């Protein structure tokens, strides 16, 4: 499904298009080892490293109406976190946003979930075990648009749970600041969510300071201002884009640590992240933040963030199929 | 590949020497993937099993030495143990994973061999689903030419460690480490840091200051004629198990407990314990020798007899069929 169900007011709506049913690559699309195949047909070796070892980092940026957001941005910060990672790209920043780009090309699709994964690799022996033999191997993939939270739930808001069985992972051991696949600690919030009946959990780190959630940043907005964490948490390309858009409007925006104290006595509290942006979280702990309903500075944060997709500017590029 | 390495002479760590016949294509490795035995080099997985997007997986490693696998049996209730507690369920039962890994290795033709058995949380025919129940786990498994953590010669003379400064092993509340996982972040920032500071591996501590599982490796300490292990943010490692074992028939005791960071320094002997290679005496930590610098006296005995282990005829070995 190239498409579903969005509410009708929403400022989210799906563009009308239908997908040629003679190409192969149309829907899914993915590009491995130097060839584009169907994502259909896409698959690794097992003995690559970044599976055994989960060494790898990547990053999701989305299309929304036929353009792709950030892309130079989230290949940057892709390069940076494999740099931390000692991780060397094959490929240059231009050369993986040409492949990014031309794999919605092919995929055909309006609104896309679009991945770039870089991998320690292998080396010519299974298993090896020698950083110098391994050669670095990138997977890029374009797949029909997908939703972290639900678009009915963007429109009127989720609920969360702090869980209290799991915390999320410092930085001295897996670093939350490279984006990773090692996720462990934020299924287990998962599980925890729902066997208390939320959508999610917003997880705390060590010294007991809000971290962030599975696949989300958390801001927090009280007294007409925006805070999120500092430290255990992503930064998030939406993170960012939503802390630009409250500087245009003359609110205070800051990245610092954030008391579970200040998650409980929050006026607003929104989610934030690549895939499917913005989302009001109207109950935390079966208790309502603040009205129960989605605060207005959030309201008016995430209609302008969907609004920003259709602008044209250096933020959006229009992928052409 | 090469089904063999060198090991040294007087060494009870010897590769049985055979040759491979050419002729069939899984021979040298085999590999059971969606249903199918396939040749090792040929092995490869959907993208979209959330398995490598969410590393929501569990794994063993069981070691086949001389013609034996080594106590498959209990690594395989060891990966649904974890699984139970990862509210993963395996699409085969215990027999059937068995029966798997076993032919796998007899299509190898390996009388040494690594063998990986994996249980993942899968994929929905939906790209990249979020629904659990949607999803339908995989067993991934796998016999290739045998892997050492550390090589012969050191488990024979010993290697070096340090402990980092600037990593520690994830907590039983973040990235449980009595589950295997390959969620190995922590565990390779160390490696990293070892080499820089020109060490071979890394002990790694928790939050609280006590020893935690190596990369790779649980870590056994001699001291006072006794050995002690950590109890807590440790794998319950089946080469550890062995280990205390013959430590009891030895007469030599053995604790599983918290141990603090100074008694690592304190220590007569330190061990490196794994399914891939063994025992193994760690010699020189942070750069000083641990006691007189060489392989310690109850390690020696430990590693030889677990080698010994390897040929005895017991319940912990089975000997696998290599005709198929």
């Amino acid at each position: 499904a190239i498409r579903e169900d969005t509410p009708p007011g929403s400022v989210i709506q799906y563009s009308d298009y239908e997908l040629d049913t003679s190409s192969p690559y149309a829907g899914g699309a993915a590009w491995i080892e130097g060839e584009y195949v169907p994502a259909s047909e896409a698959r690794i070796s097992i003995f690559d490293t970044g599976f055994g070892h989960s060494d790898l980092t990547y990053t999701v940026a989305h299309v929304w109406h036929g353009n792709i957001f950030r892309l130079a941005d989230h290949i940057e910060r892709l390069l940076d976190g494999a740099r931390k990672l000692r991780l060397a790209s094959p490929y240059d920043e231009t050369e993986i946003a040409e492949i990014a780009k031309r794999c919605v090309g092919l995929s055909q699709l309006r609104e896309a979930y679009v991945n770039i994964t870089l991998t320690r690799g292998y080396g010519k022996r299974k298993g090896e075990k020698d950083l110098s033999k391994l050669t670095s191997q990138i997977y890029v993939y374009a797949i029909p648009y997908l939703w972290a939270f639900p678009p009915y739930e963007q429109i009127f808001g989720t609920s969360a749970v702090v869980p209290r069985h799991v915390q999320r992972a410092g930085r001295n051991t897996i670093d939350p600041t490279i984006k990773n696949y090692q996720w462990g600690d934020l299924t287990a919030a998962s599980f925890e969510a729902k066997d208390r009946g939320a959508r999610t959990g917003i997880l705390l780190d060590a010294d007991g300071c809000v971290a962030e959630g599975p696949g989300f940043n958390v801001v927090v907005v009280k007294d007409g201002a925006l805070a999120s964490p500092s430290r255990n948490a992503l930064p998030g390309i939406t993170r960012k884009t939503v802390f630009e858009i409250a500087h245009a409007r003359g609110i205070s925006a800051e990245l610092r640590d954030v008391t579970s104290r200040e998650l409980y006595d929050a006026d607003e509290l929104m989610a934030v992240t690549t895939a499917g942006g913005v989302t009001p979280i109207t109950s935390l702990d079966g208790a309502a933040v603040g009205d129960g309903e989605p605060g207005p500075i959030t309201v008016a944060i995430r209609d302008r963030f969907w609004a920003l997709m259709d602008e044209p500017s250096d933020l959006i590029d229009t992928i052409r199929y």
